[PDB]
């Protein structure tokens, strides 16, 4: 047999079988319906006739309906198998409420009727996909951004950081920037558009005051993007302000500590004693991780707040937008691993709350 990985985020489904090397399924997180629904990039498409939502916000479940035609869709239309034959790998936010991971929990046994499923925390996976079961992991995503500082393959949850900003608000902060400007882009149709902008030209600066000093005096950093209407908008400063907000969330308003302070913080609650190890496996993973630029940031940034002779590494593997999932294929995939399946007998005979005794 063969076991499944679905890891569903704020924005994508990542979607595939364990042992293969990536998700043979990418698609938006999005339902849509009418006035019974569509799913993904067929919803967007139809978006004229839908009200398109996404049921996953800020990494947590929250429309369950709606979450349960991702499922339905993942299975049927995307993987077409049959999830009865699957044991399934599902994935969880950090701090996930106990009462979610019950619900997953019985909507996959009574609602799909997969033979065993386990939940694990996306950032341990990542961790995992970098072959390490100690280490810090900054995970950043469309919804939500954490730190997660793991010892021993295990999350230490007191000592998570929570930023609730990430690449959605990146992508909002550049459509406000550009209609600023006079390139209005106000539509969720738009948000697209600027979103491939993002993704395209964006980095983050190494120094952020040097940076703005270099735009201000030269056309060096300018860059060009050419419009479906056929417009050309060029693009200096905006290419580093964008993300510079997640070293400064004052940028969108928000009082909250940027994400290397958020990295330092998880670190400090962590025992003493484990914290050389975790300074030497920082660990990117998520979307939001791919600007260039951004692990030469960190190690800047945590080496300004770290003790002088403390050895500093970030580790930015090429394919982390799908670590979560990797992570979670080289999991379901060990033998190790097939005794800490719930099994649907299992279930049968406790319910949902055996989620909590046999993942975590
Ligand atoms: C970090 O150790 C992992 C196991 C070893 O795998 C690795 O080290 C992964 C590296 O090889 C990745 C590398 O650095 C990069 C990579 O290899 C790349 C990311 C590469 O890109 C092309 C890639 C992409 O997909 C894959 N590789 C892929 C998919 O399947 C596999 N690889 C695969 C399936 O089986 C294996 N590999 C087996 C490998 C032997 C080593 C494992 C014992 C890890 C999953 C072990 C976890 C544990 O032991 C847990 C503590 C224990 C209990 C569970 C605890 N929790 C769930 C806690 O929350 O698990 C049973
Ligand atoms: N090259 C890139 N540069 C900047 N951002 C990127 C890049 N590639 C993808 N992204 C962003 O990454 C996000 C998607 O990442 P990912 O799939 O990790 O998130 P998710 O799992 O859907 O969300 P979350 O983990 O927050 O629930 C989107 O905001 C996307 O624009
Ligand atoms: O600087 C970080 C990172 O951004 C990239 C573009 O992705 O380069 C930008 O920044 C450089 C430093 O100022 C500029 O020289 C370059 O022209 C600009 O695009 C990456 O090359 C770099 O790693
Ligand atoms: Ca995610």
């Amino acid at each position: 047999t063969t076991a499944l990985v679905c890891d569903n985020g704020s924005g994508l489904v990542k979607a595939g079988f364990a042992g293969d090397d990536a998700p043979r399924a990418v698609f938006p997180s999005i339902v849509g319906r009418p006035r019974d629904s569509y799913v993904g990039d067929e919803a967007q498409s139809k978006r004229g006739i839908l009200t398109l939502k996404y049921p996953i916000e800020h990494g947590i479940i929250t429309n369950w309906d709606d979450m349960e035609k991702i499922w339905h869709h993942t299975f049927y239309n995307e993987l077409r198998v049959a999830p009865e034959e699957h044991p399934t790998l599902l994935t969880e936010a950090p701090l996930n409420p106990k009462a979610n991971r019950e619900k997953m929990t019985q909507i996959m046994f009574e609602t799909f009727n997969v033979p065993a499923m386990y939940v694990a925390i996306q950032a341990v996976l990542s961790l995992y996909a970098s072959g390490r079961t100690t280490g810090i992991v900054l995970d950043s995503g469309d919804g939500v951004t954490h730190n997660v500082p793991i010892y021993e393959g295990y999350a230490l949850p007191h000592a998570i950081m929570r930023l609730d900003l990430a690449g959605r608000d990146l992508t909002d902060y550049l459509m406000k920037i550009l209609t600023e400007r006079g390139y209005s882009f106000v539509t969720t149709a738009e948000r697209e558009i600027v979103r491939d902008i993002k993704e395209k030209l964006c980095y983050v600066a190494l120094d952020f005051e040097n940076e703005m000093a270099t735009a201000a005096s030269s056309s060096s950093l300018e860059k060009s993007y050419e419009l479906p209407d056929g417009q050309v908008i060029t693009i200096g400063n905006e290419r580093f302000r964008c993300p510079e907000t997640l070293f400064q969330p004052s940028f969108i308003g928000m009082e909250s500590a940027g994400i290397h302070e958020t990295t330092y913080n998880s670190i400090m609650k962590c025992d003493i004693d484990i914290r050389k190890d975790l300074y030497a496996n920082n660990v990117m993973s998520g979307g939001t991780t791919m600007y260039p630029g951004i692990a030469d940031r960190m190690q800047k940034e945590i080496t300004a707040l770290a003790p002088s002779t403390m050895k500093i590494k970030i580790i930015a593997p090429p394919e982390r937008k799908y670590s979560v999932w990797i992570g979670g294929s080289i999991l379901a995939s060990l033998s190790t691993f097939q005794q800490m399946w719930i099994t649907k007998q299992e279930y049968d005979e406790a319910g949902p709350s055996i989620v909590h005794r046999k993942c975590f």
